[PDB]
């Protein structure tokens, strides 16, 4: 089997990327983000507080035939910015682009935070990291990856974020009309959950390139890129009158300039991120200071390829027995 579906930005600033999902019988479709740095596939529900919802989507068991509650499972997760969710848990069927998994963990969401309150476009998130991850308690669950893999035609998903544009998620092939030139494979390291792996180096617009590993994770769920303090200052030296602003929480830049690309080593491919990708635009509406796309990791404790850097390619989140990431310029 297989499955592809569209992904679409939440905003003009590609802030997060939606996808539709079809849950229970009848189907109920959710947009969810679909995050590759974590492994819990999480809804806004009927049961969630109602103060707490302001516009969402909500899946509704009870509305379901093919819903059953995973009684007594609880979870609970927070991401890296902060935000938070908890619920319990039903078993459904949920399909993706046309392709089905029977017995899917959908977390329903009890609590939700603020910034998934205020977000009124993202219904939920679609977990895609390892299921080591996952938050259920007291039996772990499968992500819908996990769930799938046996049944795809080869055990893969693929990332084709667009920039300032729809995308695609597709699950059990390659689609090689969907990139340029070869996919560049490198290893990736499951001991932290993550789609960890090494990029070879980087290069800022058109100097040389500074050959030196950087480990990582491939994140959809995260916005920016996250790299060492040594590159991203080396990056915004090139920007007249960039700087880091505690107050405004990282590095700003004046909205007149024009940016200069990123070049992240992939074993000995190169992929490009093209200055644009890294404007953020104004901090608050009307302001001439501009907000980064790439950011200092320093005391988050990883190196984050969050959408900045991910939508500059094709990217392969292959799930074999040994898995592997790809990278194919597009």
């Amino acid at each position: 089997s297989t499955g592809s579906a569209t992904t679409t930005p939440i905003d003009s600033l590609d802030d997060a990327y939606i996808t539709p999902v079809q849950i229970g019988t009848p189907a109920q479709t959710l947009n969810l983000d679909f995050d590759t740095g974590s492994s819990d596939l999480w809804v806004f529900s009927s049961e969630t507080t109602a103060s707490e919802v302001d516009g969402q989507t909500i899946y509704t068991p009870s509305k379901s035939t093919t819903a059953k509650l995973l009684s007594g499972a609880t979870w609970s997760i927070s991401y890296g910015d902060g935000s938070s969710s908890s619920g319990d848990v039903y078993t459904d069927t949920v399909s993706v682009g046309g392709l089905t998994v029977t017995g899917q963990a959908v977390e329903s969401a009890k609590k939700v935070s603020s910034s998934f309150t205020e977000d009124s476009t993202i219904d939920g998130l679609l977990g895609l990291a390892f299921s080591t991850l996952n938050t259920v308690s007291p039996t772990q669950q499968k992500t819908f990856f996990d769930n799938a893999k046996a049944s795809l035609d080869s055990p893969v998903f693929t990332a084709d974020l667009g920039y300032h544009a729809p995308g695609t998620y597709n699950f059990g092939f390659i689609d090689t009309t969907a990139y340029t030139g070869s996919i560049t494979y490198t290893a990736v390291s499951t001991k932290q959950g993550f789609w960890e792996w090494t990029s070879t180096g980087y290069a800022v617009g058109s100097g040389t390139f500074k050959s030196t590993s950087i480990d990582g994770i491939a994140d959809t769920g995260t916005t920016l890129l996250y790299l060492p303090a040594t590159v991203v200052s080396a990056y915004w030296a090139q920007v007249s009158g960039a700087k880091s602003s505690s107050s405004v929480g990282g590095y700003v830049f004046p909205c007149s300039a024009t940016l200069p690309s990123f070049t992240f080593g992939v074993g000995s491919a190169r992929i490009v991120i093209p200055g644009d990708y890294i404007d953020f635009g104004p901090i608050s509406t009307g302001s001439s200071s501009c907000f980064g796309g790439i950011q200092s990791s320093a005391g988050i404790g990883i190196n984050i390829f969050g959408d900045v850097a991910l939508k500059a390619a094709f990217v392969v989140f292959n799930g074999a027995t040994t898995p592997t990431l790809g990278f194919a310029s597009k």
